[PDB]
């Protein structure tokens, strides 16, 4: 009865997919990492008293050129789609990268959600929270900020994604 659950982690390179995935899994923040390898973590939690065991891949990042397959895993439950608000180039990317992730998925009911990261960075944001929030909501995604620095938001971050596969 405890769950198993596989989410793939994108986004465009030195977003804060590894400080993110990092900072949720063992609670600290980094400023270094080995930005282009794939990296699993894994991970229990237990939400609203069930217990989940996650595996996070957290993947090398993408930009316009990646190769995004035109077939879905089927032991991949959700995927997190992160920018930095900081990045305007990280925000473009993340919109090619929504579009070749739905010609892989399809119609299949995996979720796909969106982050702003970085939010932190106050005097460097160049995407709004409301163009962030537009967007997720023009694809019928869930929509969150964070930063890796807080534990918090980066909980609320994969918490969300296991409730939007849930439902
Ligand atoms: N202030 C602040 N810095 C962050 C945040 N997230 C990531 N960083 C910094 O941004 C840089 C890139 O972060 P990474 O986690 O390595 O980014 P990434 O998405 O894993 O990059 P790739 O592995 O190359 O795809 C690092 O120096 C981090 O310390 C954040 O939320 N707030
Ligand atoms: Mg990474």
């Amino acid at each position: 009865q405890s769950k198993s659950r596989k989410i793939a982690i994108l986004g465009y390179r030195s977003v804060g997919k590894s400080s993110l995935t990092i900072q949720f899994v063992e609670g600290q923040f980094v400023d270094s990492y080995d930005p282009t390898i794939e990296n699993t973590f894994t991970k229990l939690i237990t939400v609203n008293g069930q217990e989940y065991h996650l595996q996070l891949v957290d993947t090398a990042g993408q930009d316009e050129y990646s190769i995004f397959p035109q077939t879905y895993s089927i032991d991949i439950n959700g995927y997190i789609l992160v920018y930095s608000v900081t990045s305007i180039k990280s925000f473009e990317v993340i919109k090619v990268i929504h579009g070749k992730l739905l010609d892989m998925v399809g119609k299949v009911q995996i979720p796909i959600m969106l982050v702003g990261n970085k939010k932190d960075l106050h005097m460097e944001r160049v995407i709004s929270y409301e163009e962030g929030k537009a967007l997720a909501e023009s694809w019928n995604a869930a929509f969150l900020e964070s930063s890796a620095k807080e534990n918090q938001t980066a909980v609320d971050v994969f918490k969300r994604i296991i409730l939007e596969a849930e439902k």
